[PDB]
């Protein structure tokens, strides 16, 4: 029969009219769909999702076809075989509508009249569960959520994202039960978190995996001045608190911020094997060790002085930075790439910072004068850029291809023979892979005069790729031909996209720098506001302890007579006119605070503290004094972390 | 030439005598070996390890051969081609000597005289790094460690386990540098953590992944009475603190303690999709939720009252239980299996506990009377066991195969036709996989009379596998034949191995129960000792506050005059004859403790506390009273968690 024994979940009823078949993603909801359903009349085909990747008749699709009845133009019949309803059931997120599109598109091609008869439904899982206690809620779209929330008689906001979040009987009751359910008929043919979780933030130049990694290292106090911890310690922390995906994705990101050759200003300081340019992998996370770099402390300075807004983590049990204070221009400094739609090259910290300071002095500076500071990108991997034309367009429109060329010299080697010697290569270029191509060319006859080819590259000798040229051969020519047909020259395709005000923008150089400096103003100002506010609160406490201490006799006295902590309280406010807070601070004071030299510690603290409040108001009172702060602090970062440029930009 | 461009790391020197080649595992140490080495004379072949799994000429081996020179009997020459030394370099652990064996064994087969000439060396990485500060240590075997430690003039114990733990220049200096290095020549042909990390502990019946999972849930306060948390939260915690391996291994274990059908007494209470009997997987860990079960609290009760020894986690930054107090017989209750060498079936909590209590009353009870309580295994999945012969041997020797048979009935279905109806199946049996086999038999002609076959199994209807038999056919026969040739009957192979006193033992029933009850005695006694010791300490403090409070006037007085916290201290011990601890408790007392009704809270606390100390000594004073405790507490667990037996053991 049409049964697929062991891949289909068969139903007892035999007339199609009655029967329905759910196409659900295996790992997603398979088991749970199979238990919750009504096996009198409901069938389940849990589809392998990884075989349904990017012919179209694959072992899985073959099952869909043999399960229904029908076929194509060869045996078409809708009046053939079972399931008068086919219900597509997939997750809300990226990999779950990816399948929904693929299942629809297919149907449209081979099973045209399944839609014409309208046997195909999409399922409608709940969308929100709202909480207080014994009063949780199932809602199915946003407009229903305004409705039921604005209603709640005595007065937790959780978005359903995957079907596996749901128990069976809940899947039954909400999504499949002919009674409560509510599906959807299909009629027409075949974006957010994909982007959110992909582009950097213009402000601290990080993507979510990175921010959370760096945040976690901070939250764990893995500072540069304390010993290494095994990477598994960072990865697990991040995985469980902020990034609920494979460790593999997290570790990879962390590894990469730790590579001298990937990052112009490495964010993680790792010990052990972190892979290579040839693309060797890092060793097991339980083996390599890692901590913050000194420079990263700068990415995180002041994060606790209320300078960035924190947001809920993915389950609402933690809090994470929507951004980092990032007190050096990280987006531009270490750049951003990845796999897919942004591409921004690295740059000199010195250059950048000056480039910032020169804006902070004149708001309407054009890329022109900005470029007098920022000559161009500067790669960790060094090497040569070809002109200022690629750079200029990329700084002006935010798009331009830069030509990177390796560093190569021609050396003699006696007996009239010659040698090509590659000291450094272009950024992101897999060296191994290039070596294998140069060699391939030799094999085929596509290039002529290579007698040998060695990758001597080692720590103590840096990059050394060595090409031996025969006697009967010019090397200077062979060299240009290598550029022409090997990664030895590679273009960098500039595409300065990034998150501005939440949404993705394509920024130019200047715009990138402007958005950064405004975030430093924001950050130093918010800091100042926090320090002030934290200082006043403490001084209001000190006001209170002084009063308390000067009159301890009396203080103890009223307390001793007072029956409960509560009457004590009000009895302190009436008698010493202390505020609620001072009264409580007093009550919570410990007898050890009564010793001789402590009273003075207190006066001396209040006295300096009053001055602190002073100079803080002095900053907030005047915006120029506050901007000088931003310049000063940035100048210092520059002096302590600025380095020589590594990449030569030549001209003609 | 013999160069492998892009897979070999070529060396500049050309005479073999000089040259050496390191065979190192890619992901393990590849990148780091390649940087640290001396590329004048050292070559690196980083081998793919997953292709070197369990022909023997594979793409990787082909490289080894083409890299050296030589071959087999076809072109043999040791005087051919480069590398007069081949250095095998692999990890210390399981997957790293696995490769070392495979590389040796191979050599022995195809490259016999490589060893005869002794070109093959094994490398000797350091083994320990000892710490204090600027004084860390590289040692190469245990005997050197006694030597250098027992020596240290002013007076951290870390075992090196993977090469990726090491930086390049360290790998260079310690392991590869002709100078310091020190290798090994090979001459002869081709166990601990594999076991440690595999068998349960007889005591709480857990393996390491499980204990750490359960421990973590406790350390995170994920109790039954607080809401679910996404599994990613447990997995990440465990991964980073205690189990530095893939999340995948951890999640799988956690998922399994949450399945009604896998665990007779589920340890995790999950919400969402946790897979099925047909072997559907759980949904993404960021989607499913989980917490402790009520029963698991029992596995963890008293863990903080110093009842088990804690040990360092894998990096020495955390502490974990070497065992759990486990106040119900978990090993035997939920059993232990896995993939590879132990196999113990589940059992009735009621039975077990009685079975324990009956021992706790007579030490020399034989399996005989023990079995009057514990009739046999009891599977979550229910069904039928075939006799007491399988059970008896397994309880006596610790080995015996038990015959599990599904629950099947034959029902009429009118018009003279019949039906086989499978309500429950044998334990661990993949239902889907069985369905696919029963069907396969029908396809081939190997079995006769099946007209249909359905897996109606659903939540609301439990297991329902339905086999339709034709008119011209006997079903009672067809049924026996199904047992004969399908998982419908499956044997359970009993093999009661477990960790006793650290090392693995094969225990029998009685021995298993004895070791448990002794651990409960240990656990209730240690608890009692902790309560006592914690009670005395607090009473010694209360002794002090009373003195302090009765004379507050004087107390405040001496404190007020005393110049520093230190003189305050000694001035309190001289004047009120308080002990160091009482003096400090006093100094740390807060003024709010001086109110009216607080003095009495203190007297009343001391007074009940004195009684507590009383009854605690009363327990430790007499071992029978302490054993009754163990019986009482176990009786209660039994009453609140005991359930009806699910699996029928028939006889003849």
């Amino acid at each position: 029969v049409a049964s697929l024994p062991g891949k289909l979940a068969d139903c007892s009823s035999k007339s199609p009219e009655e029967c329905e078949i759910f196409l659900v993603e295996g790992d997603s909801a398979g088991g749970s769909t199979k238990s919750g359903r009504d096996s009198r009349t409901q069938a389940i085909l849990p589809l392998r999702g990884k075989i349904l990747n990017v012919i179209l008749n694959n072992n899985e699709i073959r099952q869909m076809i043999t399960a229904f009845g029908t076929g194509i133009g060869g045996d078409f019949d809708l009046a053939k075989a079972r399931y008068h309803k086919i219900v597509i059931m997939t997750d809300a997120d990226v990999d779950g509508a990816h399948i929904r599109t693929l299942l629809l598109t297919f149907f449209y091609r081979f099973m045209r009249p399944l839609i014409e008869a309208g046997y195909v439904y999409i399922a409608q899982p709940p969308l929100y569960k709202l909480t207080q206690g014994k009063q949780k809620y199932y809602v199915y779209n946003d407009r229903e959520l305004d409705k039921l929330k604005s209603e709640l008689n005595p007065t937790s906001i959780a978005r359903y994202k995957g079907l596996g979040e749901m128990n069976a009987d809940q899947l039954w009751e909400t999504t499949m039960n002919p009674e409560h359910r509510a599906l959807l008929q299909v009629k027409l043919e075949d974006m957010s978190v994909i982007v959110a979780r992909a582009l950097p933030d213009v402000r601290d130049g990080l993507k979510p995996v990175h921010r959370r990694i760096l945040y976690g290292l901070n939250e764990q106090g893995m500072t540069p001045d304390k010993s290494y911890k095994k990477s598994a310690r960072i990865v697990g922390d991040v995985m469980g608190k902020y990034h609920p995906h494979g460790d593999s994705s997290i570790y990879e990101a962390m590894v990469r911020m730790a590579q001298d050759f990937s990052y112009r200003y490495p964010l993680v300081d790792g010990q052990g094997n972190f892979g290579s340019m040839d693309g060797d992998g890092a060793a097991a996370m339980r083996y390599t060790e890692a901590r913050m770099t000194k420079i990263t402390l700068e990415l995180l300075r002041d994060i606790n002085k209320d300078t960035i807004d924190f947001i809920d983590n993915y389950d609402g049990n933690e809090r994470e930075p929507s951004v980092l204070p990032a007190r050096f221009p990280n987006l531009l400094a270490n750049g951003a790439s990845g796999i897919a739609a942004t591409n921004i090259p690295p740059h000199n910290l010195t250059e950048l910072i000056n480039g910032v300071l020169s804006l902070s002095k004149n708001p309407d500076i054009s890329i022109a004068e900005l470029m007098e500071d920022i000559e161009g990108p500067d790669f960790p991997t060094a090497g040569l850029i070809l002109g200022k034309s690629g750079i200029r367009r990329a700084y002006e429109t935010g798009r331009g291809s830069i030509q990177m060329r390796s560093r190569a010299v021609i050396e003699e080697r006696g007996g009239g023979r010659q040698r090509i010697v590659v000291t450094e290569i272009p950024f992101q270029v897999n060296k191994a892979r290039m070596i294998e191509k140069i060699a391939e060319l030799v094999r085929d006859k596509k290039i002529d005069g290579i007698t040998d080819l060695r990758d001597e590259t080692s720590l103590r000798t840096g990059v050394r790729v060595v090409i031996d040229v025969r006697k009967d051969a010019n090397a200077s020519v062979i060299l240009n031909n290598l550029y022409k047909q090997t990664p030895l020259q590679t273009s960098f395709g500039v595409n300065m996209i990034a998150l501005v005000n939440g949404r993705p923008k394509l920024i130019n150089l200047k715009e990138a720098l402007v958005h950064y400096l405004e975030h430093q103003k924001t950050v130093v100002r918010r800091r100042t506001q926090y320090n002030l506010r934290k200082a006043k609160d403490r001084a209001h406490i000190l006001e209170g302890l002084r009063i308390a201490l000067d009159h301890i006799d009396e203080i103890i006295s009223t307390i001793r007579e007072s029956d409960t902590d509560k009457v004590a309280m009000e009895s302190l406010q009436q008698r010493f006119k202390l505020s609620e807070k001072q009264a409580q601070a007093i009550l919570d004071m410990r007898l050890r605070r009564l010793t001789g030299l402590e009273r003075d510690k207190i006066e001396a603290e209040y006295n300096e503290l009053l001055n602190y409040i002073s100079e803080l108001e002095t900053i907030l009172a005047d915006e120029e004094v506050l901007l000088q702060l931003v310049r000063d602090e940035l100048t210092e970062i520059r002096d302590r972390f600025g380095d020589d440029r590594r990449t030569e930009i030549q001209l003609g």
